[PDB]
């Protein structure tokens, strides 16, 4: 049945001509499928180096968008279109709009899980990984954030800057852990190094040994030595860290689970590659639009 689903999918991809391109927080029967795993604009960066021009894209709408809108030439195919952000979709062109008017020396920064309709008003866009560098390097010591109040918290204590966060209490609700699981962790493995995401709440993070992004957790144990690793995200994360690190132990700080995420399986990913759709289109004028933020977040890079 799997092997069934597995090796069809296997067969289709060839045959088409596609390449496969898997979120970390994706089913490990997924994960395994998949040419490259990664985070959001690991995904699409990388997709922008391939000869293809076909690409099956396995996590939520926004990222398949920003693989869209730095790769507009290439078909773009996701096999849940209702696989969505419900914090990003939070956010809306009315609030941008209300804020920058309110403070308008306050340059828009825009989370990456955010609409590409958010996008084409952004200022920058930024990452997890990098909304620290990105905020420090603007000139302004006042920013806009969103749509996740706690990255945006934690982007204002590492870079001193006044943060005002949009909307009201945006945040993920895969990573409310709570502080007390910390502490069991703590007196269950005393040695265990704890990581967590910047999406975590302020209590979470000073508990922690590490905040990082998913990309930042894969590098932690190539620079500590630690056995055992407690990891405060998404369960998928898991098992991307065990395939790079076999010599580890990976914990979860608790079960999390994305449901959007899950919404992928083998069956209807097999269902993609056989009608070939559903194709990721936006307008030109919106890939255009978004491009701006996103180049000048490279241009702060780098
Ligand atoms: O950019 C992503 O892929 C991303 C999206 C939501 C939460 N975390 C991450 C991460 O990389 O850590
Ligand atoms: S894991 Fe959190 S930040 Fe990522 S898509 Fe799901 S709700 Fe949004
Ligand atoms: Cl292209």
């Amino acid at each position: 049945h799997h092997h069934h689903m597995v090796d069809e999918i296997l067969k289709l991809k060839k045959e088409k001509g596609y390449i496969i391109l898997a979120h970390n927080y994706q089913i490990p029967e997924l994960q395994d499928i998949a040419d490259f795993v990664g985070d959001s604009l690991q995904l699409a960066r990388k997709a922008m180096e391939l000869s293809e021009k076909k690409i099956l894209f396995l996590g939520v709408d926004f990222m398949a968008e920003l693989v869209k809108i730095l790769n507009p030439d290439k078909k773009v195919i996701v096999p849940d279109r209702s696989a969505t952000c419900p914090m990003a979709n939070r956010l809306t062109p009315e609030i941008i709009r209300e804020y920058r008017e309110k403070f308008p020396d306050a340059p828009v920064v825009l989370y990456v899980n955010s609409t590409s309709e958010c996008k084409t008003l952004a200022d920058v866009i930024c990452t997890s990984a990098n909304a620290v560098e990105v905020v420090k390097k603007l000139d302004s010591s006042v920013v806009i954030f969103g749509p996740d109040r706690n990255l945006g918290e934690y982007v204002a204590e590492k870079t001193g800057k006044k943060v005002i966060t949009i909307p009201e209490n945006g945040h993920c609700p895969v990573h409310q852990f709570n502080a007390e699981s910390i502490d069991a962790v703590r007196k269950k493995y005393p040695d265990a190094k704890v990581i967590v995401h910047p999406e975590c709440p302020k209590p979470v993070r000073d508990k922690a040994d590490y905040v990082g992004s998913t990309g930042q957790m894969e590098k932690i144990p190539e620079r500590d030595p630690s056995r055992i690793f407690v990891i405060g995200t998404e369960i998928g994360m898991i098992h991307k860290l065990k395939k790079k690190f076999p010599d580890r132990e990976f914990v979860p700080l608790e079960m999390a689970v994305c449901v959007n995420m899950k919404k992928n399986t083998l069956e209807n990913t097999l269902h993609a590659l056989q009608t070939e759709s559903f194709e990721v289109i936006l307008p030109k004028e919106v890939i255009e639009k978004a491009k701006k933020p996103i180049l000048r977040m490279f241009e702060l890079m780098g």
